[PDB]
C-alpha cells in the first residue's frame, strides 16, 4: 500500500488521445487509492494532465523542478506544491527521496532517462522501490525488447529484468505493483 | 589522423557480454580513439567492457581517466586499476564529473546503467544543457530496439524530428567515429 508515487512524464501529450487518457486514468487510480503524487512540476503535456487530475481529485501533488527549467515547463497557473531545485541531479535525488515507488508514462528522452535511472538504483541496491511502466498501446514494447536483448546478450541478469513491472492500462499496472515483490 | 575531439567519455559496464563480438567492438573503439589521439573518460572499472576499452587506450599510450563512486570500487575494480582513478561521493557526482571531463560521449552495449547514462546525455543535448556529440556503437544490432523506441517517440509526438538526430549511430567503431566527426 503506497502513500507517495513519483510519476515520470513530459511536457508533451502525444498526437493520439490514448496517451492523455492513460495520464487521466493513472491520476484517477492514485485518487481512488488515496495516493499522493510526486512529479516534475510541469503544467503542460502529460505532466499537467496527471497533476491537475490528482490535485482536483483531492490528493497532494508535489512538483520538483530545476530553476532554469521553469520557464520551459510551467505556463498558465500551477496547482499543488512546487519545490525548486538547483539542477537535474537535485531534481532526480529529490523525486527519489519523496517517492515510495515510480511509474513512467510515455514520454521522450527525459522520461526514459528518469525511468532508467530508477531501475539502475534498484539494480544496484540503492533503494528497494517498485518501478512500473504504463505501456500505452505498445509505446514501450521496444524498451522491453531492449531489456530482453540485454538479458540475452549477458549485460542484464535474468532477475534484474524483473525489476520493471509493466501493463497496458493504469488499473492493471496498479494491481500489479500493489502485489510486486 | 585529425579529430575535432581530444576527450571522449565511453559508457559501458562491468560485463563483456556472452559473445566475443562485444569485446571485439570495445577493442576496436579503443583502437579508433588511439588513432585519433583521443583521451578516454570512463567509469573506472577494470572488468567487462570497461576493462577492455580502458586497457586498449592505456596500451596505446593515451590518457585514461576513470571516475567511480567510492562504494562501487570494491565492485567494479579488480586485479588492478587502469589509468588514473578519480573517486567521487555518489552516482550524481560521477555523472557530473564524466560530462564535465568529456567533449562527446559514446555508449557501448551495456545494461541499465549504460542505458541511463546515454539517455541523460541525450536529454542534456536536447535541453541545451551542453552542445556535445552523443554516439552509440550499435554492435550487431544491440541497440536496434532503442533506436526503434526513439522512432516511436517521434511518430507519437514525444520527441521532435530534430531531437531524434542528436543520437549518432553506427555498427562499427570506425564508421561511428567518422559520423561523430561530421555531426552538426
Amino acid at each position: 500500500r503506497f502513500r507517495k508515487i513519483c510519476v515520470f512524464c513530459g511536457s508533451h501529450s502525444g498526437h493520439r488521445e490514448v496517451f492523455s487518457d492513460a495520464a487521466i486514468e493513472l491520476g484517477n487510480e492514485l485518487v481512488k487509492r488515496k495516493i499522493d503524487l510526486v512529479y516534475g512540476g510541469g503544467s503542460v503535456g502529460l505532466m499537467g494532465l496527471i497533476s491537475r487530475r490528482v490535485y482536483e481529485g483531492g490528493l497532494h501533488v508535489l512538483g520538483i523542478i530545476p530553476k532554469a527549467l521553469m520557464p520551459i515547463e510551467i505556463s498558465g497557473e500551477t496547482v499543488g506544491d512546487v519545490r525548486v531545485v538547483a539542477d537535474m541531479h537535485e531534481r532526480k535525488a529529490a523525486m527519489a527521496q519523496e517517492a515510495e515507488a515510480f511509474i513512467a508514462l510515455p514520454g521522450g528522452y527525459g522520461t526514459m532517462e528518469e525511468l532508467l535511472e530508477m531501475i539502475t538504483w534498484s539494480q544496484l541496491g540503492i533503494h528497494k522501490k517498485t518501478v512500473g511502466l504504463l505501456n500505452v498501446d505498445g509505446y514501450y514494447n521496444n524498451l522491453l525488447a531492449l531489456f530482453d536483448t540485454g538479458v540475452e546478450e549477458g549485460f542484464i541478469k535474468p532477475g534484474a529484468r524483473n525489476i520493471v513491472v509493466s501493463a497496458p492500462t493504469a488499473k492493471e499496472l496498479m494491481e500489479k505493483m500493489e502485489e510486486y515483490t
